[PDB]
């Protein structure tokens, strides 16, 4: 059944609530984004109306065959109106199409849902800037001080840096880069920029990057890997054996791998700057972790937050033992007491 937290009080709206059956009382389904923790469900035979982003709504039509018919693509920063209740979609800097939804109830209550989000002070200039908000629905992932990670750019300026140096002093090595959904797009794009190469992948991941509006997108993308030195696999190949593997398939082409698996958080990041970070070498394979998050960490949540100032807040993750709800709904009262709200 339904948690409580997917479902928009005084409508008939539920969020990225597709798992479920039919949801009693629901009328409309809003999908955030396309990850499948919260698509899963949709199908050529879903016959409820969705509402969702343009890139959300092309990869529903494309890559799991939802009719036409049933998909509502609304535009960015602009005021719609579903089933009688006035609704805005905005950027929520996670992956390509993702968004919050603002919600503005026929009482007066107004509703923020993050979706999943990068909070970002950029955020503070939207229509947001313009009314009150009663009730947060918040990406709470990494809701804990522990959690710190670099700036995106100063990421993507070591993994440049990094692949530049490696093919310069060898020729003829590869540049390999995980993945397994959508999102992290500009590792892989802005190593193949530097090194003048297109991003070699299957036919099935292309098609998926051709659904997302990114402009020039034939320029930096192909399936022909044989005139890649930049090729995309996915995430569960990122290992010794799998990259030894794949090393064979390229006929000898070339003779060593540089690899990187953008992960969320891991706890080298409590004692370790992204100038420090060293890679795991077997033979002439080399692996990098690289904190390249999708998600805010602990200060931009915070900070987000205690410029909103909502009345109140409902987390949307890490919602499922005693123990995390406990800790999130600690910080939440620190925040509203140092911001005096
Ligand atoms: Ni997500």
């Amino acid at each position: 059944t339904c948690p409580f937290y997917k479902k928009i009080p005084g409508t008939g709206f539920t969020v990225d609530a597709f798992q479920y059956g039919v949801v009693e009382g629901c009328t409309a389904y809003f999908l955030t984004h396309f990850h499948s923790d919260h698509y899963a469900g949709l199908s050529k035979h879903f016959t409820f109306p969705v509402y969702c982003s343009e890139i959300t709504g092309n990869l529903l039509k494309n890559k799991l065959h939802v009719q036409e018919q049933y998909i509502h693509p609304l535009p960015l920063d602009t005021e719609c109106i579903v089933n009688g209740v006035k609704v805005v979609l905005l950027d929520a800097n996670h992956c390509p199409g993702a968004v919050m939804i603002l919600f503005y109830l026929p009482n007066g209550t107004v509703i923020l849902h993050t979706g999943d989000f990068r909070a970002d002070p950029s955020m503070e200039r939207s229509l947001l800037a313009d009314q009150k908000v009663h009730m947060l629905y918040l990406d709470t992932t990494y809701c804990s001080p522990e959690y710190t990670f670099p700036s995106q750019q100063e990421v993507i300026r070591f993994a440049i840096n990094t692949a530049f140096e490696a093919v310069t002093l060898n020729p003829h090595a590869l540049v390999v880069c995980g993945t397994y959904s959508i999102g992290k797009e500009k590792v892989f794009l802005a190593i193949a920029d530097v090194l003048g190469s297109k991003v070699g992948m299957s036919q099935e991941k292309y098609k998926t990057l051709q659904c997302l509006n990114i402009p020039e997108i034939n320029s930096l993308i192909t399936t022909d890997m044989c005139s890649s030195l930049v090729h995309l696999l996915p995430m569960m190949q990122i290992n010794f054996k799998g990259l030894q593997s794949h090393l064979k398939k390229c006929g000898g082409k070339y003779n060593q791998i540089l690899a990187f698996r953008p992960t969320g958080w891991t706890h080298s990041n409590k004692f370790t700057r992204i100038a420090d970070v060293i890679p795991q070498t077997k033979g002439n394979i080399s692996i990098y972790g690289i904190p390249y998050s999708e998600h805010s960490s602990y200060l931009e949540m915070k900070r987000f937050v205690q410029w909103l100032k909502p009345q109140k807040i409902i987390p949307t993750v890490n919602v499922g033992t005693w123990k995390s709800r406990s800790t999130m709904e600690k910080y939440f009262r620190e925040w509203k007491l140092e911001a005096g709200y």
